């Protein structure tokens, strides 16, 4: 059973990736990128709805613990900042999906079904914040949290993403 | 052609759409789009490739090495801004040196990355409403400096 829930959630991710390329998660897809059989994907979702639902719930339950666990609120705002972008990188390819600035890629509704919201992150952004127009703040940090997803996904070190995103966000990139 | 407009138009707010859909918004059948490009993979090829060139037109005429860098910063983005989202859309889909050079410790491509993000906000600002010059403003201003303190 401890076995099963690590099956259950590799299905998951493995859909989340899927659907971040692929309008709709087929099941050869799905089954392939969780490393495991058609059947054992069919045995736990019997029908593609029962797993999109489990899908919103798992990725609400990612979300939930990574800012539980960033902590955002408390102590300097530099390292309270670094923690959030910590926190969102390792929830992979979840940041594709935000409700307020979804990447070019993701389907609309699916972000819309997801609904991926960021108010903690939001007022983080305000501790630390010359006159940008209102959401600019928001906008930029998504933005720059799939750019980093991005880099990583094509092979580059999540420390290094990570440092290049602090960087980013408090000096820009040229003088 | 007009398909390919009718794809740009349509993809760059419904990336997932369908080859149906971007028939109706040509004015063309279904039958007509599937015969041109049999899989939906051919239409994302041919587009990816006509906004490409459109995408490098623009760099090329904004003349990156000409002026004041900080001029010559704006009328590149603003180009890519005026060509809208379906800029990044072929450049992202899983299925330009010249910015690297108005641009010149960051780690190979990351410049090029935070540049692409933040024509991203700003896609999404104009999408909101947001007038053109104050996104074109933000930007330039978000490359200089970042945009918090601390």
């Amino acid at each position: 059973s401890g076995a099963r829930e690590r099956t259950r959630r590799a299905i998951l991710d493995a859909a989340m990736l899927v659907l971040a390329d692929h309008p709709t998660a087929a099941l050869g897809d799905i089954a392939a990128a969780a490393g495991v059989g058609r059947s054992t994907v069919h045995r736990y979702y019997p029908e593609r709805t029962d797993l999109l639902r489990a899908l919103a719930r798992h990725v609400h339950d990612l979300s939930n613990a990574a800012i539980e666990r960033a902590d955002p609120t408390s102590g300097p705002v530099d390292a309270a900042l670094r923690r959030v972008v910590e926190s969102q990188l390792d929830l992979g390819p979840i940041v594709l999906f935000v409700y307020y600035e979804p990447s070019i890629l993701a389907d609309p509704e699916l972000a819309a079904y997801f609904d991926i919201g960021d108010e903690a992150i939001v007022e983080v952004l305000n501790r630390a914040s010359p006159e940008y127009p209102p959401g600019w703040a928001r906008r930029v940090f998504w933005a720059l949290m799939q750019a980093g997803y991005e880099a990583a996904k094509d092979g580059m070190p999540r420390h290094q993403i990570v440092d290049a995103i602090m960087t980013s966000l408090t000096s820009g990139i040229i003088t």
